[PDB]
């Protein structure tokens, strides 16, 4: 029941490797990492590939861990109404035109954050339209499948299975094993 | 008394080479070209290294050939009062901040055009201050020595000699042989 240390020092075993391979095969992607806490995963993720010159467009009903992870990095944030896609397109166009505040230089990066199933409304995210806009305006997509993975779809693969979307147009997927698998951690 | 054709096809002789070397040695620079008309020189110069994304800051009393050469390329133009350097510094700072019109992206290039001696006032250009601002704000300098070369200075080298400025901080110099040398052409 004891671990040695961080995964980069002595912490890795063969079980971690097997779990990563199995998760990657299950989802439909190429590689994966597993962490010991979902909240920690969201909190410490965005800090790695975002700065104060990038921008994040997020739905107004996202989780708190995403908000803390965005706040720790320093990026700018704008939000759109829940379930409105015309507002999302208008906001994307206006923010590409305007540029960084006080300087109007081009945004170094743009990232769109959504949630597979919002666990206060029961509604889903319009994944096809998000992928369409993502393709058109050269943005990026980040999906949080905590309440979706394992429990929804014809075979339980999430929202990509539900919408028949190829799970390749979604840049980053993450979730937790706590909700439908009776365990702890995230990926 | 006859020429063959353009300099790039059959037009070059050894006399052109000797004249170019002699002019380059006389001025204090490394290389030079000679053209058959000063007006044509100014008209067709700027078209080679300027586009619609660069900017030109020129004095309000420049010659007409410079204006036509700038108009043919497509660059933007702003002017400053004659003999005012605080206005020049303020304009440089504001135009670096603002950026390209309608888009506010950074100016791809900035060029400052002046004249060694304005042949309607008899006044000189404040070359030391221009070189100072040029060094500080990373601009470029273009000087038109038509009435200055050959006729002014302790030995007749122009305004660089008058102001003891090293003729290396001035990016491009041009002039004519018509005014003080009793000939035709430009360099």
């Amino acid at each position: 029941i004891q671990s040695g240390g961080p995964r980069a020092q002595i912490g890795t075993t063969d079980l971690h490797i097997k779990a990563e391979k199995l998760v990657a095969r299950f989802i439909g992607k190429e590689d994966a990492l597993v962490f010991s806490m979902g909240y920690g995963t969201n909190a410490n993720l965005f800090n790695a590939f975002l700065d104060k010159k990038c921008l994040v467009i997020s739905d107004e009903l996202n989780h708190t861990s995403i908000r803390t992870g965005v706040r720790l990095s320093g990026a700018a944030v704008r939000t759109f109404k829940h379930g409105d896609m015309v507002g999302l397109e208008k906001l994307i166009r206006e923010q590409i035109v305007l540029g960084q505040p006080k300087t109007n230089r081009p945004w170094k990066k743009i990232l769109i954050c959504a949630e597979g199933l919002f666990s206060m409304e029961g509604t889903l995210c319009n994944l096809p339209k998000l992928v369409e806009l993502k393709k058109k305006y050269k943005c990026y997509l980040f999906i949080d499948e905590a309440h979706s993975i394992g429990a929804m779809g014809p075979t339980g693969r999430g929202v990509c299975e539900i919408f028949g979307v190829d799970p390749k147009d979604v840049d980053i997927l993450m979730g937790t094993f706590t909700k439908s698998f009776g365990a702890a951690g995230g990926y």
